[PDB]
């Protein structure tokens, strides 16, 4: 049979995520959040004000398996520059992903200039209203392949947005189609 098979699912991770952020402070940021009233895990930012903000967050190596094409789905926040004030000239209203293949699972130190840019990731289309506040949540899907190595890095860069990751999940679809 057929269907998504999850590889990471940032919502069902059970303990610390295990993410990089650089700048370690001041950027990207966990916050709790208390949606019912059950406190949810984001990662937040929001130097709308400020300039020169290159504000990247990395996941920990993700396995591939056997699957060559992978999909990135991210449900986020993002506000609206025109409803913040005082952040002409500096307040950005998109996102960037990028991936990182490795056979190394346990990389330390991984420079800027390892990361391949998949896409600009702007809110669009696909959006629910749920949540105190109603948030207007933005679900967006990119894809890679294929892919070659035994695993992979995400990593999402923030370069003056006011911006929560509410859900990372990452898959690969199988096609095992029926006999008949």
């Amino acid at each position: 049979e057929t269907g998504e098979v999850t590889l990471l699912d940032s919502r069902s991770v059970q303990g610390e995520l295990g993410w990089i952020a650089s700048p370690l402070e001041g950027g990207w940021e966990e916050v709790s959040i208390m949606d019912k009233n059950t406190p949810i895990r984001t990662y937040q930012v929001c130097n709308v004000m400020e300039p020169s903000q290159n504000n990247w967050l990395r996941t920990d190596w993700i396995t591939r398996e056997g699957a060559q094409r992978v999909y990135i789905e991210i449900k986020f926040t993002l506000r609206d520059c025109n409803s913040l004030p005082g952040v002409m000239g500096t307040c950005k209203e998109t996102f960037n992903l990028y991936y990182y293949e490795s056979d190394n699972d346990k990389e330390r130190f991984i420079r800027e200039n390892q990361f391949v840019k998949i896409d600009t990731i702007a809110a669009d289309e696909s959006f629910t209203q749920v949540d105190d506040r109603i948030m207007k949540l933005n679900t967006e899907i990119r894809d890679v392949g294929p892919l070659s190595k035994k695993g992979f890095y995400l990593a999402f860069q923030d370069v003056g947005a006011c911006i929560a990751l509410v859900s990372v999940r990452v898959f690969y679809k199988r096609t095992k189609h029926h006999h008949h």
